[PDB]
């Protein structure tokens, strides 16, 4: 029964997340660094256990998780039983769960793009206005998802919290929070917990690798800092 | 207990596979009609519903889900308590989720970026064969998902091969698969299940309505 494998680069925001929860659960866990700007990732021997060259990757026994929500899932469910990162209750998790893939299908969809297009075609030729509206209309929904609750799925840390802050963190490193007073207050919380810290080393990493190869500069005025 | 309501245009893949599950397990289901290509997804009442404006759309009593993979799972356990399409084992619940996810961050991603690339360019103007490449890579990936096992997860048909087929069934419009034999065997199977009827007039109504926006004909 060895403990879990964790492949990972910390620029992704979606290893962050489980980073995150290892810290807040104290899961032991071996990291095995899988660099993504060299393209290590297209190795044959991780290409043969992730068709899809991403991390997180996970090796728990057996088990081969190749994206993140699984693997905050199953973590949660293999270390946090019965407790409420992943609720007990049916409606609750299904709460969870549903912000989860909108963190997958739309606010990390849009990071991706925006952040590819830059590495693609360098900062100066891309059309940031067009990336500023797709990622503040992820700035508005996740706005309204707060008008309801203090966290992402609920009154309470979740699962979704932790995979959702590490994307709105890369974002914000470009697109500032000054319109969004309720997404502000909850990322200030967010920034507040021990877990937290295991962001701030890949973001920075991130913020370094994206200027360079880029050719350009991040408003500094634009990242939230607690 | 009010019976759910389905928000949907079954142009969409993920509108289709929840239809695809709903007819598998018998559900009773009221189905609101979301007319994409009219904007109705932007209209106050659905937005204030769904805030990513998006279907498939679920509400069954007070909760409200907003992507096909939760719909897909809560209704594998409302109305399919003990079956095999959600298994009950944690190692085999796990893998049917990991390829919903592969669904989602990358099979229906490429996707959508390509048929996005033909309403906002015009399909005379989309680089074909980048998208070519894009999407014949996820071909590759699901080839090798199948090596080992007649569906996407296992031995045994589960909610992966529901959300992955109607995406397939949509990049298939315009890329074949008789380069992968048993993605090809896998979808000739999946096309035997009563229930994929339940993806036909969807997946008929999408080609016709790109058809019309892209300007073109489909090479299939
Ligand atoms: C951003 C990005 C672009 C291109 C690459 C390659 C070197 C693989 C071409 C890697 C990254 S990244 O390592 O920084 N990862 C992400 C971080 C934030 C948002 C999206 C991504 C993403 O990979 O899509
Ligand atoms: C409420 C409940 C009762 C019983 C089960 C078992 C079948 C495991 C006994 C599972 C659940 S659940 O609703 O909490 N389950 C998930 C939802 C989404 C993604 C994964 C899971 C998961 O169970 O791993
Ligand atoms: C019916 C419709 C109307 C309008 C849209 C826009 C949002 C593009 C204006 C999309 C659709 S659609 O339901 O046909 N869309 C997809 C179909 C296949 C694969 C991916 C997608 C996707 O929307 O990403
Ligand atoms: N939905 C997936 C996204 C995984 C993903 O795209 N990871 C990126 C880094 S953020 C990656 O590994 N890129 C390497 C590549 O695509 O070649 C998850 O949540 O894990
Ligand atoms: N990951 C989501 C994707 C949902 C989605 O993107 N639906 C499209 C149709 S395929 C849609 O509703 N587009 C309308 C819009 O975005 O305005 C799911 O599986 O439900």
């Amino acid at each position: 029964q060895p403990k879990p494998i964790l492949y990972y680069d910390e620029r992704s925001p979606p290893v962050r997340s489980c980073l995150m929860l290892i810290k807040l659960l104290d899961i032991d866990v071996e990291l095995r660094f899988v660099n993504l700007f060299k393209g290590e990732q297209f190795q044959k021997d991780f290409l043969a256990l992730n068709p899809q060259h991403s991390v997180p990757t996970l090796v728990h026994g057996d088990l081969v998780l190749t994206d993140s929500h699984a693997i905050l899932i199953h973590l949660a469910e293999k270390f946090d039983e019965g407790g409420s990162l992943w609720p007990q209750e049916h409606a609750e998790r299904m709460k969870v769960l549903n912000l989860l893939l909108f963190e997958c299908s739309f606010l990390f969809r849009r990071d991706s793009d925006f952040m590819s297009a830059i590495v693609r075609q360098g900062f100066a030729n891309v059309d940031v206005a067009h990336h500023e509206r797709k990622l503040t209309e992820a700035y508005i929904i996740m706005e309204r998802y707060l008008e309801n609750s203090d966290f992402m799925a609920g009154p309470q840390l979740t699962l979704a919290d932790l995979s959702i802050v590490t994307t709105l963190s890369t974002v914000n490193l470009m697109f500032p929070l000054s319109q969004f007073p309720r997404l502000r207050r909850w990322f200030t919380a967010m920034q507040q917990l021990d877990a937290y810290e295991a962001n701030c080393s890949g973001l920075e990493k991130l913020r370094q690798t994206m200027e360079s190869v880029g050719s350009f500069q991040f408003p500094s005025s634009s990242a939230v800092v607690t």
